[PDB]
């Protein structure tokens, strides 16, 4: 019921469409050139004509049935009821897969070749000799192939210079905050980032304003909220470009004033490119795939964030996580509730090693939440304590409600290791930059 | 022949389904997100389905010829039904095609069940009978079940507060937990005689008086029991007077007065040994579907053992999870209490911490809310010239308090609120009745 070859006959068609997809775009024959060759071709004809392309777009000519009709070799003649089916066929775009697939095609051809030659090679046998024949087809094939291949860098650095010239002509993706940009200079891509705060710090908070640093910059962003639900999330964002307070907005009752910037501000979030994902506990691979996903359905996603992670190793989660950042070529932030070991400290300013089966490594920036009056309130009672044994809050909200706070830059890779001094505002909860 | 019109007519359904993807590669994704390629009559369409979902996730197009070299080359799709693919007329918006074919798929299971089921009545263990109806069920049940997304749930919340939960008993508390919100996971650590059998029971009766169904499971111990200390709430007589037997004429009858009327109430309950997670998942599924009016349920109590050991015999962290499943899915708020560790006291601060639930594959996060009590006298006590100024100052304490009325100064710790804050609240507890006495701020100090 099955006859061989039918499938080629099919095989010979891609041929012919890639082809006209070149007569269409000139500039293609580039890219496929790169990769196909003419004897690579099954169908002679094809091939040949393949050649012609390159002699004719090396001397800068465009490609049709006019200038391929004229530049015929007169050694081979393409027959009348396939030069006519070429340009007859129908235009196809993206034709990149088609490339790649006529590559492997031939590949299977060299197959053939070679795994019926060396056999008989071996027959005749020195036997070491007939091993030496099967390296050397080793290595030929791998060179033959070019998967995943190494070479070469001199090319990518051209482009790669010819891209930060352009915008000399900011390094990565905004942060929000100036004082900490200086350090970071910017989110380069591929690079993981991570920030460990403790809770009710304002973490959650925090995080959406730098969110919407991506957003002004138009930067797609993928959100991941496994422990908290989306709704709340979104909630504290519209508490910042509002200026509204929390409870006010969480509550229900909106005066004339109120709703109408809420309203302004609701649509504006609406059109910007923004994604959620609030199931609970997701696992790791899970992220790899949805975060392939999402990438391959949107190519504009620039930046990741995720909050945030629980303790169960951390070392392994850091690494998957890195290597989709160089994966997906895009800085990937994740959030990070430290253990209690911290405030049994003395000095309970977060330190790179509190969040201890292995400590964390892989993340290239780490940043720190750091309240400095939450602890000095703590402080200020164990010395009542020692008064025993031996009004503010109101004054603080007359002012305006901000407290001093610091962000600790204690990990920079490749950089400046330092600690930037912004001020909080405990309502909106939201770090005012300056 | 009307089994066989629908056969005629799924066959050509899903082809277009399969030509419609062809056209519109994108298209798989909300397909497979419904559809597997097992769900298919026609076999070579199932196979056609998996090719194509081969295809997309090496993100390569999908056409006639993508088909053919990738063929699996353990079957080769016949020419008559792969070409009739392609021919078929291609039309939009097939999402109610795919929930059509999907009806035809789950019918086409249903009857191998059907048979199934049947033929086992040929044995004469009926149990065994039900417990396979109660799987069968299980199954068909779990396998019924961006921006714009979240703007419609964000919309149909605050239609909610327009249209909060259910109350605690304590207004102290219900200014922090706003109320029980449907499908919250809630949970309570508390060590053993503290009065936490005594203390659930007030709450279980806050609900009560607020006429929502509520469901009582009992592992370690006994119903009765549960419904003996409630009745020392209400008709507010001492524990061991209602245990012993004997009461008087104005008790017996503020007994009975308080009998029926709770007797009336929407209550019930589960006393059996060792019941399992999926076991409860079961149970509240049953009970749900037998009283619709039921907010919400209790649990006393899960005891926790870390290891590997514990996860085959019978973890709190996926049993957490399969109840914020259970929660959301019946949409009302679960409450389990919880036995801490020892280690809580080897501590210097004997108040209750997050992380003193630990457990074999991590610790509990997965709750929403998380409540501690903490009773500042009973650990007082045990840690309690100078020897003689303190053997005499303290002396004079112990008679003061037991005259009093045995009223001790008590804490229910807030130490996790999800969106919410974090805070403490003081209660008067009564040692004798075992019983939280509630008032606000204002009132108490």
């Amino acid at each position: 019921t099955m006859d061989h070859l039918k499938h080629l006959q099919q095989l010979q068609n891609i041929e012919r469409i890639v082809l006209s997809g070149i007569v269409l775009a000139n500039h293609k024959i580039e890219e496929v050139h790169s990769v196909l060759e003419p004897s690579d071709f099954y169908y002679p004809p094809n091939g040949l004509f393949f050649e012609i392309a390159l002699k004719l777009h090396e001397e800068d000519c465009p490609i049709d049935e006019n200038f391929i009709r004229q530049k015929m070799p007169k050694d081979k003649q393409i027959k009348e009821e396939d030069l006519v089916a070429i340009f007859a066929a129908s235009p196809i775009d993206n034709i990149e897969a088609y490339v790649e697939e006529i590559k492997n095609a031939s590949i299977k051809r060299k197959l053939f070749g070679l795994a019926n030659t060396i056999r008989e090679q071996a027959l005749e046998s020195k036997s070491s000799d007939i091993l030496g024949a099967v390296e050397r087809e080793v290595y030929a094939l791998l060179n033959g192939s070019t998967i995943e291949g190494f070479r070469n860098i001199k090319e990518v650095l051209e482009s790669a210079m010819d891209l930060i010239t352009e915008n000399q002509r900011v390094t990565g993706i905004p942060t929000g905050f100036v004082q900490l940009d200086n350090y970071t200079s910017g989110f380069n891509k591929g690079s993981l980032v991570i920030i460990g705060a403790r809770p009710s710090m304002g973490k959650t908070s925090l995080m959406m304003n730098m969110v919407l640093s991506a957003l002004n910059d138009d930067r797609g962003v993928a959100v991941f909220s496994l422990e908290m639900s989306a709704e709340q999330l979104a909630l504290r964002a519209l508490s910042d470009l509002t200026s509204i307070n929390m409870h006010d907005l969480e509550s229900g009752r909106l005066d004339d004033d109120q709703w109408e910037n809420l309203a302004k501000c609701f649509d504006h979030l609406s059109q910007k490119k923004l994604f959620f994902y609030d199931k609970s506990y997701v696992r790791i691979e899970q992220i790899r795939l949805q975060l392939r996903k999402l990438k391959s359905q949107h190519k504009e996603l620039g930046i990741a964030f995720i909050d945030y992670l629980q303790l169960m190793q951390i070392a392994e989660i850091s690494r998957e996580l890195k290597t989709l950042a160089r994966e997906l070529e895009i800085p990937i932030i994740a959030l990070v509730q430290l253990n209690r070991s911290l405030e049994n400290r003395d000095d309970k300013r977060p330190i790179l090693s509190d969040i201890k089966g292995g400590i964390e490594q892989d993340a290239d920036i780490v940043l720190f939440l750091y309240r400095g009056y939450i602890y000095q309130m703590r402080a200020e009672d164990n010395k009542i304590d020692k008064l025993k044994k031996e009004e503010e809050r109101r004054i603080h909200k007359q002012n305006g409600s901000i407290e001093e706070a610091e962000i600790i830059v204690a990990k920079n890779r490749n950089g400046a290791t330092g600690t930037v001094y912004t001020r909080f505002n405990a309502p909106f909860t939201r770090y005012e930059d300056m």
